[PDB]
């Protein structure tokens, strides 16, 4: 039987293999792309290959048939097949035209929470991101001293690491071993495989190498508050993808459509006979559309692309390294 | 009589016995579960397990009792069996077709005011994790002296002890004294319980203690700035408990939505006979739910995990206070 | 003549009085019974005793008595008592039907305004009342010199004032003088008296304090560096008592209203004949009571519960300097 | 002719010379007056004197026009008095039945985001208010050196200017030379009216006076960090009133409304005949009301009542200046 | 064929040669006009010049098409002309007056989450502007030492340097060989050029002249503080522009739209014949025009003016450096 526990199980296996995706940075041709007028065609052809629309098959299968079995029963009624002590299974629509409303709103709001969770997603790693900037920036101009060359170059190494490790923390299947292959030492990658909370560890690595730079207490305060960004970002993702939106928030929503799906054959039936079917297969696809891009989009962490996230922090210190030699050139022949 | 007050006493009894049920973060596996397929048959079979559906009894059953009895009226009216002064008790759905979108936003707008109230609570403790967090790392990073050994470890203890007794102070009946048994000693664990504020005389042990440090005074300027963060997040916590959403804002779509449901019979009457019984029914479990969903959410802290939140921090600390020799050792060989 | 400006005045009146009630902070017992079973027959016995209510009867008079001459000139006019130059005063309801969401919308929309200035004012206080208790626990802790016990006590003195004096200064009728005498000194308080402007004074008092007291001067500005939040919430405060919301906002809302509850019984004739004096009573009921709440609600001060806030910080503080002995005591035992 | 460019331009004569009113802080009497019973009837008799409704008429005549000459057409087919080859202008309702909720939408948000926009600016006062108090506060009990006594007295001079010759760049017509008189000495005030950005050279002014103080260069350092609040309140004021909402976003909403209320009275004729020119009457003078009121909430310091924000500061400084002698005597009798 | 991939590109062609529109900062009289009677019939006669409208015409004639070929068949089965086997295209209206409500809010809430963005990019242009006009300042005010001057001329000429070259970074086509021509000197603009990342260039510029400057260390640590601006603002343009709103809540919108127009003709034919041509039209007018407004505001930096904004910053510092000699010779005259 393909609707024994076989849709289902196929609809979570395309699901959960679509989880994992490439994403990349958007740059101004994509944009081009995304505003351009073919956008409709495109994304209804891209349909039957997307997440949302594969997930939906259970839901609006189950609906149609029972629409079908409505309609079935009610035709059989009517032109009698049957004992005449069966009656008519239909309704008016009075009741659910002053419901509507609700429901629109409910599931319209549900969504824009799960939005709200995936922007708080975003600006957490933007000020992550900014921060490992801010601080690889003020330690390549601060520390200055010859004998400190070789703690630099490794402080330098573990905030590079820093976006990595919190990345492999937030991603379900990835090997944080693969990762910061090239970027730590085969020594300090040992200590960090071994803890438990990798993103901690390095951390504790920073502050321990902050402490030995024979720097002057009032810089090295300075250098050492920086910190604290690492710490927030740490906290907020953890949170992120610990915490869910209230599951009484989530089951009303749910109870609601089904309940909804159930009984709009009956109230239906009045006005469009056997157009039921179709109308049952709209409402369907369109509500439980909603809730389902609502679901998804609710722990952030999968489609925010990390990997180039990541990147350019690595990219962005490797460039500051690069050109300190030509600054430094150019702001010494200042008066001579 | 099961209706006279007995319904609304043990309606009440399961809602208090629900509250208090342990909590745990998600994981991915968690999450997996929650996006699939199934979760709507899972939310069908798991009501009457619920506290939003056993709370909802009351009203939904005194609504279908007064359509029965509308309905009951009306049907004796007709066929008539009482004397003719008696008129049939219909109306004309018009007047509540121009009002129904005025009572869905003002629900719909409660539930979001009570979900903003759940994140405000999560953010809170979000930033308080987070900064016992980034506090207890400094410490261990700062505290060098051979003499200040007693102290240090002290000082970590009463940040660990910080987010439990917190906790303690904001759910209902927790005891204090056998979450904090292993954590403080037995003497400064008593000069806690003897005190009417547990996390006010936590922060007076850690601030008197950072005195007591031989700590240069730009570095304890610093490490005592961080206490801040347990300060705005107790004033968070108690307020969000001692401050409700206004009464009047909660009063307003109480009396609204039980004038709508008294009189829901008489205006569906006039097109749906005798199925305003189950309209009723629909109208009051749709309704009534999303209010109760929003009751619910309010004081947030209940519904939060709490417990695996100071564990958290608790496992943190011990796993970097065990990781310190071996970053020392490997810091130690750059250049030697 | 009853409706002759005598409802209107003793409405304000009633409301005035119940302006100035007595508000306790939420404990754990009065949040069971807010979520209790028994909330909705609670609400409904608790009206006719409601701000909110009792300020309703005018509005909704008004617009039941047009409803009734509306009523009873339809009715002169069919079965004629009158000349036949006079036309039935009736419409259709199609044009109301594409405007009643525009209507539902900009009432939700205000009220959520309003309640947008309530949650501003709550943090408002929370800020405040979190930022004294971190600066008497700071001044607890940091000032050690026995030469300045004098100003010590006096300068804890002028914290614990602060929020009362802030109270009384957003609150309209309340005594400064009888809510200050066992807190300041009577020479202190007489200076406080004779400024324009309280809270401003009491922090000059506590800027002076911070300026005579032999600390270091890193650790001077640490503590006035505290000062900065009683000014932000000084501000806040008074700009949320000083700048309303728009005029225009809320005149739009005030005059829609009113036209649309006149012309309701017109629209409203042609299918139900004589039931418009109810409809035009439960929609004046509905509608009116969601825009008087937003109003009620809009200055957020007398709804906030000041006075236990201000007493929690009095209670803090005396436990705070009663507790100091036993920690120096218990942190004095570490290794010795 | 009065429809000729003679009604638009009396409307914007009558709308400019209302912008340019006299705004007072409100107090308790005022609050009392706003949220009494006879609202209602004073916002009714207070239209044509407002600029909502004045700027409302070319729309409204313009759309009850347009329906006059509908209706006088429709007439005019029925009860034929030319050619039949003229249809009658009719249609059917249905598809504005299934629009209205999105125009409703798109208004009432268009209208929440110029609030938005009120709210930033308010907010932007009440930060720049704060910290010149705050700012004055501090230089009040920092400087004490009695060679610095002049360069103080003009120090307090242009944080009370600052405030003032902000208000004077973001409002129309405003004289700074007459704001100014009595504030700055007249040497002072000439290098202020020879620069293009005033407030920018009040905060030149600011910091050139802190250089030459003779403090710890710790003070110095905590003083001259408060000028960081100046910057942001001109920043956000120049880009509140630089930078409108997107044109797309509000072009949108004045097409929309043009176009359904053009075809308005065809819909609305087969029910009500010669009924909807009062429709189009109330429909116009509605949703273009709920636009006009946006419009004029947007660029938003002409509405704020800046000058007793002003006076505020001005009024403090006096104060604490004048009350400095008392709370120092108080203060030296401390032991003594 | 004119709707073979003719209008989609001529579309297109137009749409992005209009994203490259100069705009400037809205002045007093700009506001007039804004505000002013005439907006409404400006707007109409500013369409067929404008992106939205332009970029709409595609959509529209695509669902004006179907609706003529719906309606050429129904009225072609009718007064038949084909085989009796062919039924009639017709259905109830009923199930899409249920849906209704939930299409206008997925609309509406997909613009404003666009218009969120737009917000985002407009407060951290606010931000970085302000922060170079403050630390553009105290450049001013701290460097004094005459040996100094050459390298304060020249931190002086990276700041304003700093939002040109940030503005070339997140528009298409610029170059920054000709914005910077006159800003920096020769040598140091072949530095900027040669690297990838010219805003981190810049500010490794301004660090590194920040520890060349003879300052206190105090001081040093104060001025170098405000870089953390200029990382923070880089942070949030390249995630505005990298990672748009979720993919899923975008093709939701417009599957839902092609749905709703392809089956309109289809269930407004039962009450309007040959309408639904005209109903088509308007409703793909309105709907997809909604849509189209938030697609363009969604990467926000096109339609901000940030060359007003950069030339701001770039008068600003010349106004400054230009009134030194006046402001200093008027504090020099304080009891002299």
């Amino acid at each position: 039987i393909s609707i024994l526990r076989i849709i289902p199980d196929w609809s979570d296996r395309t699901q959960e293999r679509g989880m994992r995706q490439h994403r990349t940075l958007y740059d101004h041709e994509k944009w081009m792309h995304h505003r351009s007028s073919y956008r409709h065609l495109r994304h209804l052809l891209s349909s039957l290959s997307s997440r949302v629309i594969l997930s939906l098959i259970p839901p609006v299968i189950a609906f149609t048939l029972v629409a079908v079995v409505i309609a079935s029963y009610n035709t059989a009624v009517a032109l009698d097949l049957l004992p005449g002590i069966f009656p008519l299974l239909r309704s008016s629509s009075l009741p659910y035209q002053l419901t509507a409303p609700a429901l629109a709103l409910l599931l319209v709001f549900r969504t824009e929470a799960s939005y709200s969770r995936f922007e708080e997603g975003r600006k957490s790693w933007t000020e992550v991101i900014a921060g490992a900037n801010d601080f690889a920036r003020q330690i390549i101009s601060s520390v200055e001293t010859s004998g400190d060359a070789q703690l630099k170059k490794a402080l330098l190494q573990y905030i590079v690491a820093f976006p990595v490790a919190l990345k492999c923390h937030v991603i379900y299947g990835s090997d944080i071993a693969r990762d910061l292959q090239n970027l730590l030492e085969v020594d300090d990658l040992l200590v960090v495989l071994n803890s438990k909370h990798r993103p901690g560890c390095i951390i504790q690595f920073i502050s321990r190498s902050l402490q030995l730079l024979k720097l002057e207490e009032s810089r090295r305060i300075m250098l050492q508050s920086k910190i604290s960004c690492f710490h927030e970002g740490i906290g907020i993702c953890e949170q992120l993808i610990g915490t869910p939106i209230p599951l009484s928030y989530t089951r009303l929503t749910s109870r609601f459509l089904v309940l909804w799906h159930l009984t709009l054959p009956i109230i239906l039936w009045d006005d469009c006979h056997w157009i039921v079917v179709p109308a049952t297969f709209i409402s369907a696809a369109s509500l439980f559309c909603i809730e389902q891009v609502g679901v998804l989009i609710e722990e952030p962490f999968p489609m925010l692309a990390l990997d180039d996230l990541c990147n350019s922090v690595r990219n962005n210190v490797q460039e500051a390294l690069a050109s300190e030699k030509l600054i430094r050139a150019r702001l010494a022949a200042k008066g001579r």
